[PDB]
């Protein structure tokens, strides 16, 4: 059971202005911390955020959170379920700013809902350097669908915030599950293009620079911002993604099964270079937190293996490797995926 402790900063808060918060649950003897962002969609304008209001509410607002949390998958401590890192600090930052993490705008007279995740991301940072943090040797930020992609937008944001506070000796990663998408054309961009208005949205610095005013919506995309990070990501990321199919309007004849096949092939040719990752031929969404996450294997390889051989390897490694993508081309061409 993780801990609940609503920010001591009551000006950083969920998007009806509820104070945000963060469950924690301490391992004296360990000097890893895992820090880990909650998932669920997002809203773009004043209309479908009322939407979301009404029969989401828990995504928008702490007051009816519960005290407590079951850390579940690399969140939990038992050795048997948790074969990577059970002995770790495990930290669960709630989703309630609706703004894939990167808001920066407050609740006000000419605004109804504060968007200040990228905010809640630092003010959590800062409020556990004094419960222990200030003692780590890795601070590994991760984070699953809305908030896998929260990973890829903040991980060296957190880097650069430990280093100008003066601990330079934490090394920030990142790990972004489900949070890997294409801005393909659709079987039968702009919502984020208005959510970032809408969100007074931020992202990282080097990516911006490219892409420049107007287009950093592009940095939502992880094949387009992942080449500027400075920081050490693995990415999980499922070929045939549940998320990615509904946009494209996905729900077989050749015309499908073509579309298919070409969504596999061009997600695994974005994840050739990059050298830490995990991408199995599966229709799935999310895994991370999930507690049968020890099931599935790619190449012989389980997710828990291959991530501690990317721990052994930011010290390639014999037997131990760390990157797996599947080359199968259909659904469950993998024997391993999720039933
Ligand atoms: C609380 O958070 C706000 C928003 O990030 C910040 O401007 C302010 O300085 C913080 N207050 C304290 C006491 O840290
Ligand atoms: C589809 O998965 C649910 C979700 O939250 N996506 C966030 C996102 C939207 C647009 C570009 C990149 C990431």
């Amino acid at each position: 059971d993780l801990r609940l402790h609503l920010l001591l900063n009551t000006s950083v808060t969920c998007n009806d202005g509820s104070p945000a918060g963060y469950y924690l649950k301490e391992s004296r003897g360990s000097r890893r911390w895992l820090l880990f962002l909650e998932g669920g969609w997002y809203c773009f304008n004043r209309e479908n955020c009322d939407s979301r209001y009404d029969t989401m509410r828990r995504l928008m607002s702490s007051r009816d959170w519960p005290r407590t949390r079951t850390g579940t998958g690399i969140l939990s401590s038992q050795p048997e379920e948790n074969p990577y890192w059970w002995n770790a600090n495990m930290v669960f930052i709630p989703y309630c700013s609706s703004d894939v993490w990167s808001g920066a705008s407050s609740k006000s007279e000419k605004n109804e809902y504060a968007f200040m995740g990228a905010l809640i991301i630092q003010e959590v940072v800062r409020e556990l350097l004094g419960r222990g943090l200030s003692g780590a040797k890795v601070l590994l930020l991760a984070g699953s669908s809305a908030g896998g992609t929260g990973v890829l937008l903040n991980v060296d944001r957190v880097a650069e915030q430990l280093e100008k506070l003066g601990y330079p000796a934490i090394q920030v990663r990142g790990l972004a599950d489900s949070g890997w998408f294409l801005d393909n054309k659709q079987y039968r961009t702009e919502a984020i293009r208005r959510g970032i208005r809408y969100w007074n949205g931020v992202v990282p610095e080097r990516c911006r620079r490219q892409f420049q005013e107007g287009e950093e919506w592009n940095c939502f995309f992880g094949y387009k911002v992942y080449p500027t990070l400075r920081s050490p990501v693995f990415v999980v990321q499922w070929l045939f993604d549940e998320a990615q199919l509904t946009v494209d309007n996905v729900h077989v004849q050749e015309g499908l099964r073509l579309y298919i096949q070409n969504l596999g092939r061009e997600l695994r040719h974005t994840l050739k270079d990059v050298p830490a990752s995990f991408a199995p031929a599966c229709l799935s969404h999310e895994i991370i937190i999930r507690s049968h996450w020890t099931d599935v294997q790619v190449k012989g390889t389980s997710l828990p293996r291959a991530l501690h051989c990317w721990d052994r390897s930011l010290h390639p490694l014999k037997g131990c490797p760390v990157h797996l993508v599947d080359s199968c081309p259909w659904p469950h061409c993998n024997p391993s995926c999720p039933t």
